[PDB]
């Protein structure tokens, strides 16, 4: 049941073990707790904008409805963490470990998720459209077996992303007029056995993407860039 001065004093003193601590609603904007162990901690509705939580342990922590805009979570371990409806707009999520995390209704607009591990995460209705500053970067992200049903990925960059076995039902990979009319760019991505049914792939860039075994039932593929893509049947477009 800990306040700002308490945690800042303890961390300054060299304390790193904050497992299970209740920090609900705390404000730590612009501050650093880098390397702290916050496994199993309660960070719900915290205000952590622009803070430095790089290399933190946040295994199975609860950050539901937290304000995490522009947070640095690079290389943090968020294994099975709960980030339901968290605001991660413009967050740095480079090599962040988010395996089996709950990101339902989260905003990740303009976040950098380069090489992040979101294997088997829940991303139902998440917002991954551009922020006012940049498109969302999911280069080399692992989204294997994740569920992104209804997620909004317009203009997202997904170069070499792994979406194998992912559920992408009704996900939006189209252009956004707000951001240069850029479509989602899945160049070189793998979507083997993915469920793309009813997904919007209009003008999506699918060059050299692997769609083998994927379900395209009802998907909108009008004007998609398919050159070199492996089609569901294994043929090369």
């Amino acid at each position: 049941h800990m306040n700002v001065g308490e945690i800042l004093r303890h961390y300054a003193a060299g304390k790193r073990n904050f497992q299970h601590i209740n920090l609900q609603e705390i404000e730590l904007t612009n501050a650093s707790l880098t390397g702290a162990d916050l496994s199993y901690a309660d960070l719900r509705q915290t205000r952590l904008g622009k803070s430095n939580f790089s290399h933190t342990c946040l295994r199975e922590a609860d950050l539901s409805e937290a304000i995490l805009w522009g947070i640095d979570l690079s290389e943090a371990d968020l294994y099975r963490a709960i980030l339901r409806e968290a605001d991660l707009t413009g967050a740095k999520l480079v090599k962040t470990r988010l395996e089996e995390a709950n990101l339902i209704k989260a905003s990740l607009c303009g976040a950098n998720l380069n090489s992040a591990n979101l294997s088997r995460c829940l991303l139902f209705q998440a917002d991954l459209r551009p922020s006012s500053n940049q498109r969302t970067d999911l280069g080399y992200v692992l989204l294997t077996g994740a569920d992104l049903s209804y997620a909004d990925l317009r203009a997202a960059s997904l170069h070499h992303a792994n979406l194998d076995g992912a559920k992408l039902c009704r996900a939006n990979f189209g252009r956004t007029i707000q951001w240069g009319n850029l479509a989602a760019d899945l160049s070189g991505a793998s979507l083997q056995g993915a469920d793309l049914s009813y997904a919007n792939l209009e003008s999506a860039i699918l060059r050299k993407a692997n769609l083998q075994g994927a379900d395209l039932t009802g998907a909108i593929l009008k004007d998609a860039e398919l050159k070199g893509a492996i089609m569901p049947d294994g043929s090369i477009h």
